[PDB]
């Protein structure tokens, strides 16, 4: 207990407003995170003082912009404990990162008979690129089954991954179930069968320490907007030996060395994978978000979210007619459904109380079908959320159930 | 003469600072543009007040974020006079836009015998994707020759484009020569031969009115960072009938309709081409930049730059031992070389005087080889630049030539 939630919330201006006459209760951070003043003011200082194109060699502002951009790259490398800045590629988000792996690695290393292994809980960003890659290569897509509590057993991984598996793609933390998957053990299993492992870390990176050397993941993808950083920015980490043999996914300026009429050569890593003017301000702001989270401490944030999750699970179990999906040990989110109430109505009623949650399939339709549901509601937490906000959520859920129950009993007597 | 350059410069905080003890003279807007307070404060208001993920249906902040994002899309449609918002795709920049055309259109519509026709003046962003597409399809890449003044004659276009040409890719305005290419006539020629036309408008969009219906371009690409907007944002316009038949370049959430285990269906345009959480803040800020430029008036900006260019050409012709490349009628930039002085040294010396220019190949190596030079220096203008800054530039060039000349004559007597 070191982080002061009041002092933390003070730095997020967007939290201090009312919606529909109620204080805002933002419980949708798995959709996107809010930003502290440090990040916004970093963007401000960039645009006010030293914006210029990068990879300079000349004027002063351009040198400052380049120093900021590449310094943000080093901040990311340190943040996820990569060995080298050559392994840190700035992208526009997790989805693009995974698509780059699918185009530049998968489509070049898949033949008929090869297998791509994923799971039923994957976000669409970690499903559709593999569907398209196996369709383009004639390979086979396989799914690791889930336990009844929404977890993955290592025996099922060993059964699904075979000597024909070349890629295992798996989420670090599920944006729906809250499950934290055994990424390190799955990486060992994939390597034992001759496969690489691609980790979707969009939901893990904001909330827990990432050590790619301890995870031994071959690729790791993350999104800035979920971790207090600017929108439109993400990272692809890849083992350097793998990135060296992969061809670029995009072509143009900045990523070339020599350009002839018909043939060209590429720059060294990481710039080989960064075509065109890069996301300068967004990457610098992501570096600022990393500084912010590191000063608070990712372990502290994870402990705070563990307490929030345990509190929320207990208080949800106090509600009648509410079903929660996923395991007991979980990240900081709760996906649920009210008996006989569609989750979109739940979320509308909650917004009328100032509470922001998300209703729908959460970009995980195969998981919804596995859960035997059409849609769900989800309240997700971050470092600025409190137990009082969870109390407001559970009270609003009780009031929602009562309201729908007795308008039903009112006009069934009509 | 309606725009007041003092009142315009007042809105750009970054211009009001010193570099190396001299007032900043920023003449590098072809590399990237500076931002007015309207754009920066738009980003601020987004992150301070209504950041949330988009394509909602539920809570209030999410609705406001979606309204901002799609309203920016409509602003772009109006700005370039597209028929429909379905034709406006948000990307991370011109380079990505052109790569999307090359992957989703070119690689699907090119067979052996087909031709992709480009020009010798193209930026690398409008060269390498076509190189890779013709290599992947076995098609042929052809180059339209240039006149001695760096312009393109329509007869050379008719000679190069044949009945086997399926794509003509050409820059609207050259970032090196300042040439404004006859895009409308070239589009007529390409359509007469059964080809589509792809327009690289990265350098035209910030400085002159764009009317895609009058140009009749099939694709048009632009970058936000060159037109007073945030970094990491761009637009791909494509004729709707063409975009409907093109498969997505990226896959994941937000761009799907139904997702099965092995097959999926895509959303309608434009969202079919926008995978993952989009560039929300950057797109809203690009809309703000469009509002800013429209309130000033693109025709006014073009007239101001025409005067700046004529003034600069005249004053450059007053300098001995300076060569300027390109035609007399031009956009607002001057690419040049000092006799017996490497342009990187020119640009270093100028930065010591507070003047920001760019030295190098400007991501146009085939053009440099066509010019029979290794590198060039370039001063590029925008709406905040003045004739006094051009005076400072030409005086600093005279002083550079004198300094190098007589340190040469000093230590040749050594
Ligand atoms: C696990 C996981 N993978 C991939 C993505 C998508 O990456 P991005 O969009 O490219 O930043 C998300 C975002 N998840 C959600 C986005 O909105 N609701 C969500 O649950 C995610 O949670
Ligand atoms: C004509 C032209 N096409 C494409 C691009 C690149 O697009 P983007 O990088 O994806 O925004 C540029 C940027 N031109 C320059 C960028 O730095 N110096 C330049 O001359 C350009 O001027």
């Amino acid at each position: 207990g070191h982080m002061n939630i009041t002092d933390i919330r003070e730095q997020f201006p967007i939290l201090h407003q009312q919606v529909n006459g109620h204080d805002l209760v933002y419980l949708d951070s798995a959709a996107t995170s809010q930003k502290p003043r440090a990040v916004i003011e970093t963007l401000d200082k960039y645009y006010n003082q030293y914006n210029s194109n990068v990879h300079r060699g000349v004027h002063t502002l351009g040198t400052r912009a380049t120093d900021g951009y590449e310094g943000a790259r080093e901040k990311v490398r340190k943040f996820i404990n990569a060995k080298s800045m050559a392994e840190i590629i700035f992208t526009k988000g997790t989805t693009t990162s995974l698509n780059m792996v699918a185009l530049s690695y998968a489509r070049a290393n898949l033949k008929p008979g090869d297998e791509v292994v994923i799971t039923y809980m994957e976000h669409h960003a970690n499903i559709i690129p593999w569907q398209q890659a196996v369709k383009a290569t004639g390979a086979t897509l396989k799914y690791i089954p889930l336990q009844e509590d929404g977890t993955i057993s290592l025996e099922d991984v060993r059964e699904t991954v075979t000597s024909n598996t070349k890629i295992v793609a798996v989420s670090h933390v599920s944006n729906v179930l809250g499950t934290v998957n055994p990424i390190k053990e799955m990486a060992k299993i994939a390597h034992d069968n001759g496969a690489v492992i691609v980790v979707d870390g969009a939901q893990s990176t904001p909330h827990m320490k990432i050590d790619v050397q301890d995870l031994d993941c071959d690729f790791f993808a993350l999104s800035s907007h979920k971790m207090c950083g600017p929108t439109g920015v993400g990272v692809l980490y890849g083992k350097k030996a793998l990135l060296e043999n992969m061809e670029p996914a995009e072509f143009g300026g900045e990523m070339i060395d020599f350009v002839g009429l018909y043939e060209s050569t590429w720059k060294e890593l990481p710039w080989k994978f960064e075509a065109g003017t890069p996301i300068i301000a967004g990457a610098i702001g992501l570096g600022a978000a990393i500084d912010f989270l590191e000063e608070i401490g990712l372990d502290e944030i994870s402990r705070h979210e563990h307490k929030l999750a345990a509190y929320a699970l207990e208080r949800f179990r106090q509600l009648d007619g509410v079903t929660v999906y996923g395991p007991e040990e979980r990240a900081g989110l709760v996906t649920f459904n009210l008996d006989d109430v569609h989750p979109h109505d739940v979320a509308t009623v909650l917004d009328a109380e100032g509470i922001a949650v998300r209703a729908g399939h959460h970009c995980a339709q195969p998981l919804m079908k596995w859960l035997d549901v059409t849609a769900t509601a989800r309240a997700s937490f971050y470092l600025y959320n409190t137990e009082e906000e969870i109390d407001k959520l559970v009270e609003a859920l009780q009031k929602t159930k009562e309201y729908f129950t007795n308008v039903f009993v009112d006009l069934e007597h009509h």
